[PDB]
């Protein structure tokens, strides 16, 4: 289902990428959205798709746009238009500098220093998961650790009843990785309809969870509003829910596959952190977009005010242009260039919180089972989207070469 080709778009730009469910998805998602980067596609495509829009390849344009908030605003960020129109989180939506008071409170919430509180908790919890699965010998991961690790961590934080769980997950899955079952619309409703009255009520009597201090915060030397707060609040829970735990499975699905890399961080504990940044790099898996304000010509391609483009996080760290051999996993590259967390004025809040979850389940899971691998006969599927995803991660090992700590 291809949209008409509008007039300003010239045919041999034309590359017709369905974000939501590209051609080879059977090898992976990385590697099918890697298709934009072959010889045979301009840095700068139009795609039918979607109902039309364009994509940067590279990520010296997909760098340059995000700097450039001026021609590519975030007031649309998401494809389908109607998506991106339905969307008013905050501080997504929104441009500098409006952007940067929304953003120093959302990073009262989820900054460095909270990780740091919360530091113990995210040890905790992951070993105690970890233990709890290591005398199995098998685990659905994506069940078992990938969705519980973040998001009991995400639901303390936030002060949040973890038998919500079930209900905003889904929500959150229709928004990323849309199912045809609802409307974005439709689904940010039902999620607003969860925040207000928590909302309301921390205003009312103030916690000393997130959400309270979100409700509570100062902007602009007044108090924000209601809506406002709804607004970060929104988001908050789409970061939490959503993003570390479909990193997780990627990385883990890369481990369970390649036992030299495991050896490697077992032996060599200093490169933990080197690694964390490389399985960013690799399996990346952000793309979201901007929209033209004006009539802008970009690297000889003439923009429309009002065209959408997404400028795929996921793709920058996949340039060979930007690191060699892309698709190789190497824990000792000399230079990890990514934007994995975003650039611009937009870079990820979160980045602090999902690097301490990244590099706990690491340490910890190789610690306890340095030994595994995927099931026999089990198929890994990789879904596409705004955030993309791994459907299920059956995991086997044998607890006889596990350590209890
Ligand atoms: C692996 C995990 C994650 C990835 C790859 C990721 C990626 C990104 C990207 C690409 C952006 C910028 C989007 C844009 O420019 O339109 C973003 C923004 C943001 N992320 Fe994340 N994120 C992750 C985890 C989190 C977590 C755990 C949270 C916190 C609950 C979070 C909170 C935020 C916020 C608040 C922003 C908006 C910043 C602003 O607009 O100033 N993210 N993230
Ligand atoms: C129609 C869009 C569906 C909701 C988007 C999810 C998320 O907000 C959350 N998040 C992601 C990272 N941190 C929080 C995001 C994802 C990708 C990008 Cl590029 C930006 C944003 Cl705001």
């Amino acid at each position: 289902n291809l949209a008409p080709l509008p007039p300003h778009v010239p045919e041999h730009l034309v590359f017709d990428f369905d974000m939501y469910n590209p051609s080879n998805l059977s090898a992976g998602v990385q590697e099918a959205w890697a298709v934009l980067q072959e010889s045979n596609v301009p840095d700068l495509v139009w795609t039918r798709c979607n109902g039309g829009h364009w994509i940067a390849t590279r990520g010296q344009l997909i760098r340059e746009a995000y700097e450039d908030y001026r021609h590519f605003s975030s007031e649309c960020p998401f494809i389908p238009r109607e998506a991106g129109e339905a969307y008013d989180f905050i501080p997504t939506s929104m441009d500098p500098p409006e952007q940067r008071q929304f953003r120093a409170l959302a990073n009262q919430v989820v900054g460095m220093p909270v990780v740091d509180k919360l530091e113990n908790r995210i040890q905790e919890l992951a070993c105690s998961l970890i233990e709890s699965l290591r005398p199995q010998g098998q685990c659905n991961f994506t069940e078992d650790y990938a969705e519980p690790f973040p998001i009991r961590i995400f639901m303390l934080l936030a002060g949040l009843p973890e038998e919500d769980i079930p209900h905003l997950k889904y929500l959150t899955d229709q928004m990323t990785r849309p199912d045809g079952s609802m409307t974005f619309a439709e689904a940010k409703e039902a999620l607003y309809d969860y925040l207000i009255p928590i909302i309301e009520q921390r205003r009312q009597k103030p916690g000393t969870d997130a959400i309270s201090i979100v409700a509570n915060g100062q902007v602009n030397g007044r108090p924000i509003t209601s809506d406002e707060a709804k607004r970060m609040c929104g988001l908050l829970l789409v970061g939490g829910l959503d993003t570390v735990v479909n990193f997780l499975s990627f990385s883990m699905e890369f481990l369970a596959k390649s036992p030299e890399h495991r050896q490697e961080l077992i032996e060599r504990p200093e490169r933990i952190p080197a690694a964390c940044e490389e399985l960013l790099r690799r399996f990346s898996l952000v793309a979201d977009g901007r929209i033209l304000t004006s009539d802008y010509e970009f690297h000889g391609v003439q923009l429309k005010k009002g065209d959408q483009i997404l400028l795929p996080q996921m793709l920058s760290g996949l340039d060979e242009r930007e690191n060699a051999c892309p698709m190789h996993v190497d824990f000792s590259r000399q230079k990890v260039s990514h934007t994995t967390f975003g650039h611009g004025s937009h870079l990820c809040l979160g980045q602090h919180l999902a690097r301490r979850e990244i590099i706990v389940t690491l340490k910890e899971w190789l610690t306890r089972i340095p030994d595994f691998s995927i099931a026999p006969g089990a198929q890994i599927q990789h879904k596409s989207g705004i955030v993309s995803g791994v459907q299920a991660l059956p995991l086997v090992w044998d607890p006889a070469t596990t350590k209890a700590v």
